[PDB]
């Protein structure tokens, strides 16, 4: 019954398992390097274990020590995106359950895909550099040697030396801070992570950080210039944490801190344990983008406690999380709001399916990533097809109350483990033993393995959506004779959430006649809106509708921030617009060196450059 992580080159969990990592390292901003030792505590699962394989990518290995003595090792040839396999020779055969500790002397490449090294110019303050990591899905290997698979969980401790003037944070509990004693001008920062986690949750940030405390278990961290606003933006965190506890059981990580990164952070959010990372694009000034917060909080259970065993089952992480996320929001804002968000997610799903094509393998809930780079397959599918499956099951089995009971039990049952779609479904049938008959009505094959839209669409309350549809349809079907009647009053009772959904709906039918788009700016002044979601969609609509004036706006948003969600499609749209094509390409080329590494690689691909 063997399950393979086709994304890792390391020895599998059925051979050995890393149980702990002791990391001592220093951050060299001049050399743009991370240097140090990775002491891994490994546990054999086989008798006579004489050698193991670790994952690495662009890693420079100084030495490998075991029991005070250096050991034999090798680096196989690079396997493109998977990096290069590092084989280690054990001086003693190991037997089941026996453990050795391997200390690894390493240096990272300044071109590490897990990292982004920023010049002070690139920072808010302009006087200091900044460094941030991003390991999910498989970039940990780009920072240190490891079994770079979610099927393995370990605890870890780390001490990191950084320039006295800068602050270091990790996805762990801050254990203490002390001056180094080593002919340096560095500080030594300490962290402890008592809960076993998959290595993709390992995270580091170094910079001129300041923090504000916004809850008993929460401080907001960011450069000085973002602190205050962040503090305001995320005010609701603690209340979210409380809901989540009620939904999934106790929060076991201890602290729930937030880190507002610099603009090039590639994601909206990242559930790094004890230190969720978020895009500064969330700072809308009205807390309207807090769902991202609810989301990352939710991972503290679905993802971080119960983890997908391989990236092929990624939907377990994301679909359950979106489900929880939506419940948090429904709890804080209303069931009608939950439904609204759910229906909009279905919309994102329609877009993803249209984009890849309805027969595309990446549209399946359970995928096969053999030979595929996760960064490349990444989409809304696991999020939305996953969420739709859960919503549908909730409706079929009795309701939210009933389904949340299954959810809390599932979390309990699989806490600290890495599992697959089958474990989830086998549990579902077990929990719902009284309803097997209902369960059997679901078309599992289609839902789990068929491409395209789900076999069935759940039911949704239309309360908040109706105004959106009325409005988008009016614009989509408008004639010359309707233009004059549109008016700002049209937006009178629409929340920012509804404006966004209106635009999303409109966008699905782009292009609109240029004259219409112009009228739209004239009556609603969307150019003036700073909310990122709204501007993103508005600008796409504009570009796709061929409005040349929008070119500079689109270029600006695309490069001034680097959240992939916005950056990629803006660049793509601009490249598809004959009028801005050359300039889109040129801008990228000019910006590439200063961009985040994965974003950079994806945009180039998107643009077909290189
Ligand atoms: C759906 C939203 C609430 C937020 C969303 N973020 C997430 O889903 C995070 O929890 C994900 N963990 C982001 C991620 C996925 C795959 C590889 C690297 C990073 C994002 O768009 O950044
Ligand atoms: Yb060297
Ligand atoms: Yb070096
Ligand atoms: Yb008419
Ligand atoms: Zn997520």
């Amino acid at each position: 019954p063997e399950i393979v992580d086709t994304c890792s080159l390391a020895s599998p969990a059925s051979v050995c398992r890393t149980k702990h990592l002791h990391l001592r390292c220093s951050v060299d901003f001049t050399r743009r390097t991370l240097t140090g030792t990775a002491a891994l505590t490994v546990q054999s699962q086989e008798d006579n274990l004489r050698s193991l394989v670790l994952d690495t990518k662009d890693l420079t290995i100084e030495k490998v020590v075991i029991n005070g003595q250096e050991v034999k090792y090798a680096l196989g040839e690079r396997q493109s995106y998977k990096g290069s396999p590092m084989e280690i020779s054990l001086p003693i055969a190991l037997s089941k359950n026996q453990e050795i500790v391997i200390e690894i002397s390493f240096e990272t490449s300044p071109k590490s895909s897990a990292l982004q090294w920023l010049t002070p110019e690139q920072t808010s303050g302009k006087e200091h550099p900044y460094l941030f990591s991003q390991c999910q899905a498989i970039h940990c290997r780009a920072i240190l040697p490891c079994q770079d698979t979610p099927s393995v969980k370990l605890t870890y401790t780390a001490e990191v030396s950084v320039p006295k003037e800068l602050v270091a944070l990790m996805s762990a509990i801050r254990d203490g801070e002390t001056p180094d004693p080593e002919d340096p001008s560095r500080k030594i920062y300490k962290f402890i992570q008592k809960v076993p986690i998959p290595c993709y949750l390992i995270a580091l940030v170094v910079g001129a950080l300041e923090s504000r405390q916004i809850g008993p278990r929460t401080l907001v961290w960011s450069e000085k210039e973002q602190v205050e606003k962040s503090a305001y933006e995320f005010s609701e965190t603690e209340s979210m944490l409380k809901i989540a506890e009620d939904l999934g059981g106790p929060y076991v990580w201890g602290q729930y801190d937030l880190l507002v990164l610099p603009p090039s952070f590639p994601y909206g959010g990242m559930e790094n344990p004890c230190l969720t990372f978020v895009t500064p694009t969330l700072l809308a000034g009205d807390k309207s983008l807090s769902n991202v917060i609810a989301h990352e909080i939710s991972h503290s259970w679905t993802g971080n406690l119960v983890t997908n065993k391989t990236w092929d089952h990624f939907w377990l992480n994301e679909g359950h999380t979106v489900y929880l996320e939506r419940h948090i929001c429904g709890r804080l804002f209303g069931e009608k709001f939950r439904h609204f968000n759910a229906l909009g997610g279905w919309g994102e799903l329609q877009n993803s399916v249209k984009t890849f094509g309805e027969t595309h393998p990446f549209t399946k809930l359970v995928v096969d990533l053999t030979d595929i780079d996760p960064d490349v397959a990444y989409s809304s599918v696991p999020y939305e097809k996953g969420f739709a499956l859960l919503f549908y099951l909730e409706q079929l089995l009795g309701g939210p109350e009933i389904f949340l009971g299954f959810l809390k039990a599932y979390v309990e049952k699989f806490s600290y483990k890495s599992i697959t779609t089958d474990d989830w479904k086998d549990f579902l049938y077990s929990y719902f033993k009284d309803k097997v008959d209902v369960l059997n009505q679901v078309d599992w094959n289609a839902w789990l393995y068929s491409p395209g839209l789900p076999p069935i669409k759940p039911n949704y309350d239309m309360t908040l959506t109706n105004a959106c549809i009325a409005l988008s349809q009016r614009w989509i079907t408008a004639k010359e004779d309707d233009l004059n009647s549109f008016n700002a009053t049209d937006l009178k009772d629409l929340s920012s959430h509804q404006l966004n959904e209106f635009l999303a709906q409109t966008l699905q039918r782009a292009p609109l006649p240029l004259g219409h788009i112009k009228r739209m700016q004239e009556v609603y002044n969307f150019n003036a809106i700073n909310n990122s979601e709204i501007r993103f969609r508005w600008l796409r609509l504009c570009i796709q509708s061929k409005w040349e004036d929008a070119i500079p706006l689109a270029l600006k948003m695309a490069t001034e921030q680097g959240r992939m969600k916005f950056t990629r499609p803006l660049f793509k749209d601009l490249a598809a617009f004959d009028k801005s094509h050359d300039q889109a390409v040129r801008t990228y080329q000019e910006h590439k060196a200063s961009m985040h590494p994965v974003t950079a690689m994806l945009v180039g691909k998107d643009l077909k450059v290189d």
